[PDB]
């Protein structure tokens, strides 16, 4: 077809009320609206910065965006409070939308103490905002206690981006959002937080690996769940693991040399989310990240046609500065990409023809 690639800034540092914007999350509502979420950062810092979770909406497929609205408002005056690092998750079965994010007071990720009391200012809490009206209004919950089965887990935060809902197997319908936790020994591990009752209750699976960080999951053509993680041990590559269950546990973690990474967030999605199990279309994956091993630059999109075994196709979308990026499949068959060019947050839209591969006809 005719390749397509366009982009436009949704937030630029210093404009619209905040000196700094970071951390993208993107999704499509059941109605077809596009939602972009990110941090508004009064002091240009991660938690415990008194950050706010912001959102912009598009009702015309991404061409035009409405005004910036506040999902969770941070508090800059004592008692200081902050909300950061959003991740959207849409229950396609019920139409409910969730926005996961940090709730900080005195401590950030590294300084969080063990404990689960929402009133304790020394712990980094896990919050979830739920909307049943397409992202218009939100109800909030601190779920730290629900997702801390091991009293030794002293800190955690949802990986910003977008979570998933399983379509196949015995756990079809399950909502999965990835988190990074710090255990008693001080190791960074990955863990899936999930719900089998459409968001009523959330629970944690078994933690995996060491030297883990922000991580994402995708459902493969056979129902297996692939975990793709930032490596806090800085190997120069992404770490991967797979789950064959529900009541999540993953196998051993290994470095994937096909995916160079400078220790930064990335996104991995199903190109055809609705394809039947085992079909050719169900094996197609798209991955976005900074391909440079020395800096956050050279943003590229890679495509796999074999459940992530090989990535034969790749194209650079941003030769320069490029930190976090998230992908979502749009209703018109194209793909949305929210990323950080260094100036705030930018939205891009591309199609498969743009990726190229063969110089046909």
């Amino acid at each position: 077809g005719e390749p397509l690639y366009t982009e436009q800034d949704l937030a630029v540092n210093g404009r619209e009320g905040f000196p700094n914007y970071r951390i993208p999350a993107l999704t499509v509502t059941p109605d077809g609206d596009l939602l972009a979420s990110y941090d508004g950062r009064p002091t240009g810092i991660d938690a415990p910065g008194p950050n706010s979770i912001l959102q912009r909406r598009s009702t015309d497929g991404g061409r035009t965006w409405g005004e910036q609205q506040v999902v969770s408002a941070g508090q800059t005056t004592a008692p200081i409070k902050g909300f950061s690092d959003p991740s959207y998750l849409v229950d396609r079965e019920t139409g409910t939308i969730f926005n996961f994010h940090v709730y900080s007071q005195r401590q950030g990720f590294a300084g969080s103490r063990p404990g689960t009391d929402p009133a304790d200012p020394n712990v980094l809490h896990a919050n979830v905002a739920t909307s049943t009206d397409g992202g218009l209004t939100w109800s909030h919950r601190t779920i730290t206690a629900d997702i801390t089965p091991d009293p030794g887990w002293r800190s955690r935060f949802a990986a910003s981006g977008e979570g998933i809902q399983l379509r196949y197997g015995p756990h079809a319908g399950r909502l999965i959002q990835q988190y990074t936790i710090i255990n008693a020994a001080g190791a960074f591990q990955a863990v899936s937080v999930y719900s089998d009752d459409h968001g009523r209750t959330w629970r944690a699976g078994e933690a995996v690996g060491v030297g883990m960080d922000e991580n994402k999951t995708v459902e493969l053509s056979d129902g297996r769940v692939l975990l793709n993680s930032r490596d806090s041990a800085r190997s120069g590559y992404r770490k991967v693991a797979v789950s064959t269950d529900g009541g999540h546990s993953y196998g051993p973690v290994t470095i994937d040399r096909d995916l160079p990474d400078p220790t930064n967030n990335a996104s991995i999605i199903r190109a055809f989310p609705d394809a039947p199990a085992g079909s050719a279309r169900a094996k197609v994956l798209l991955f976005s990240n900074a391909a440079s091993q020395t800096s956050r630059s050279q943003g590229t999109i890679r495509m796999s046609c074999d459940d992530g075994q090989t990535w034969p196709v790749s194209k650079v979308f941003q030769p320069g500065s490029m930190s976090y990026s998230t992908l979502t499949a749009l209703p018109d068959g194209t793909y949305g990409l929210l990323y950080e060019p260094g100036t705030g947050i930018r939205y891009a839209n591309f199609n498969l023809a743009w990726l190229g591969g063969i110089c046909a006809p």
